[PDB]
């Protein structure tokens, strides 16, 4: 049965990981997780997201392909880092190494870039040119990519050691220093190096920062990352307070100020959507809250955040002519951007690790578990989240500490 009373003590401290799918009475759980990875990482052109990159017939590395029917396929740091994360959780070293080799070679901006703000950060959008060779479309970062890269690299060090192709640990510490030096304002993750007083709630994964703190080897840095963790929980708590009730109706938003206030409308040239939309990034917020509750312990704010967000989505579904909740809301109003897809349902299933409502759990969990693995033209974002959620709901998303 669903555990509707999640522990205040996290799995990171106790070593006890929940298996949500098992709580929900499912069977063949590990087989389903394993086939999800195999199909995402297999050469089937169906669920597949993991593709080789070759130059003049010489194999180089692999990438997570951000398939995109509207704008042309591209390659993103988020997807790359998520794929590495999935690989390390399932002990898939070759896949991990192939993805990391690509990131370090082709996504990383040089340390001597003329713009100091870009030095060592990872260009968020690459493409293959008309001759098949990789190039950077946009050198600016998507900072949760660097967050996941650091996380994944620290875990790779812990599981596999540092005497193979990569010194994962050194690569991870380099990544953490890049985050600190290039991607932080006042210990809050930036949306952009070029804009102050701006964060993206979906980038806040407080438990990652606690894991970073336990995996650095100097006291100042340990304290730094613990403080980032506390400030991240504060930001999320504040954001959830600010989106409660009217006018945001309990869904977190794309962009926020450092006090948690949603950003209203457009604020910069190039911005893809209004700041106050619950959109694709925002989907991940309650997933991250579930993650944090599971790994570091459920507090009242985690439970309220998820219970109210899921409650809104259920209500919104009852007020939808398609009998679905949608992908994009603004001020509690549907924006007609489609019924929830697999990735949104996956994010919401992970959020259940902070839920106290068994009825909600039954519904959101079963809506995820009944899905087939994403295929087709929208599978990048749906399929990447589906993979992560499969790990989270099967007890496979674990923190592996390094030993000093
Ligand atoms: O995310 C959606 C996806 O699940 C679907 O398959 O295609 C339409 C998208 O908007």
């Amino acid at each position: 049965a669903f555990n509707n009373n999640p522990s205040s003590v996290g799995a990171y401290s106790s070593g006890t990981y929940r298996n949500l799918a098992q709580e929900m009475g499912k069977t063949n759980i590990q087989q389903k997780v394993n086939s999800t990875f195999d199909n995402m990482f297999g050469y089937n052109n169906t669920q597949q997201l993991y593709y080789p990159y070759t130059e003049n017939g010489v194999y180089k590395a692999h990438y997570i392909k951000a398939i995109n029917p509207d704008e042309g396929d591209d390659i993103r740091t988020e997807g790359q880092s998520w794929g590495m994360t999935a690989a390390v959780m399932l002990n898939k070293q070759e896949e991990f190494d192939n993805l990391w080799r690509f990131a370090k070679a082709y996504q990383k901006n040089p340390d001597n870039h003329p713009d100091a703000k870009k030095q060592g950060v990872y260009a968020w959008k690459l493409k293959l040119n008309q001759n098949g060779f990789v190039y950077k479309v946009d050198e600016g970062p998507a900072p949760d990519g660097e967050e996941y890269f650091a996380f994944a690299l620290l875990n790779a060090s812990a599981r596999w050691g540092n005497s193979g192709e990569f010194n994962y640990y050194n690569d991870a510490i380099t990544m953490l220093n890049t985050i600190k030096n290039k991607l932080m304002e006042n210990q809050i993750i930036r949306f952009s190096p070029y804009i102050d007083n701006l964060t993206d709630p979906s980038y806040h994964i407080p438990a990652f920062y606690d894991y970073f703190a336990n995996n650095v080897t100097n006291q100042a840095d340990k304290n730094y990352w613990r403080q980032v963790a506390t400030k991240s929980r504060t930001l999320l708590k504040n954001h959830f307070t600010k989106v409660s009730g009217s006018p945001h109706w309990n869904l977190p938003t794309f962009l926020s100020r450092l006090d948690g206030s949603p950003v209203i409308g457009y604020i910069f040239n190039g911005q893809a959507n209004p700041g106050q939309w619950y959109e694709f990034d925002a989907w991940r917020v309650i997933m991250n809250v579930g993650l944090d509750a599971h790994l570091m312990g459920a507090q009242a704010w985690h439970k309220s955040a998820v219970n109210k967000a899921l409650g809104f989505l259920s209500y919104a579904k009852t007020n939808n002519s398609k009998n679905c909740y949608e992908q994009v809301y603004s001020y509690g109003g549907a924006q007609n951007r489609g019924c929830a897809g697999e990735g949104q349902k996956a994010a919401n299933a992970v959020a259940l690790l902070a839920s106290t409502n068994a009825g909600q759990a039954n519904e959101f969990f079963n809506e995820f578990w009944s899905l087939s693995q994403p295929t087709g033209d929208y599978r990048y974002y749906n399929g990447s989240l589906y993979m992560l959620a499969m790990l989270h709901v099967s007890g496979n998303f674990k923190f592996y500490n390094n030993t000093f």
